[PDB]
């Protein structure tokens, strides 16, 4: 029943988009409606990667680039989950597939130590926001409910569980880490026979 073609068809598009190396401006302008397309309906998403940790937000990865030009990701909120704030160091496009986040962006002074550096931003299903390093790589995001799981579907420009990036204190301690993903097994998103 899962409408995995439209995952495929994403996947295949952003691919084809990258393919004609635009720089990361025109990329993430085209590229936020294919991601928008994708989580307006929400209809297509294997449960196994849907699914709420007790303690900790879940990153299932869906889907890496034979050339790791992107990689695709569902995060899950569980109820009332957030991140600390941190960086990203590729290009970032987050799309809301249901629930719902706050995201607050932050910039650092001249001491390292970070501020809020914009509005806090509520994103809805079916809307997509985009960051990287030259735009603003920096925030804190989370779950908008403290009773509901919410699930958004991130790409980034890279195989995002192998960047080294890092997260920071409000006293603007730096501390590095590696995200890496919840699933050891990928979801099996091509045999069509199956469909
Ligand atoms: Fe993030």
């Amino acid at each position: 029943i899962l409408r995995l073609d439209r995952l495929r068809q994403f996947i295949g598009e952003l691919a084809t988009l990258l393919d004609s190396r635009p720089d990361e401006s025109t990329l993430l302008a085209q590229a936020h409606p294919l991601l928008a397309e994708l989580v307006h309906q929400d209809d297509w998403l294997p449960e196994d990667c849907a699914r709420p940790d007790p303690q900790r937000y879940q990153q299932y990865l869906l889907h890496v680039d034979s050339r790791q030009r992107f990689s695709v990701v569902s995060f899950v909120w569980g109820p009332g989950q957030i991140t600390p704030v941190h960086d990203h160091r590729v290009w970032c496009l987050i799309g809301m597939l249901r629930g719902a986040e706050y995201s607050q962006p932050y910039a650092f002074d001249a001491g390292g130590r970070p501020h809020p550096s914009g509005a806090r931003r509520r994103l809805e299903p079916g809307e997509v926001e985009a960051l990287s390093p030259r735009i603003g790589d920096v925030h804190q995001v989370s779950n908008a409910f403290s009773d509901r799981t919410s699930i958004s579907i991130h790409v980034y420009g890279a195989n995002i569980g192998a960047v080294r990036r890092a997260v920071f204190s409000a006293e603007g301690e730096e501390k590095p880490f590696i995200s890496g993903y919840s699933n050891s097994r990928l979801p099996n998103i091509w045999d069509l026979s199956k469909e």
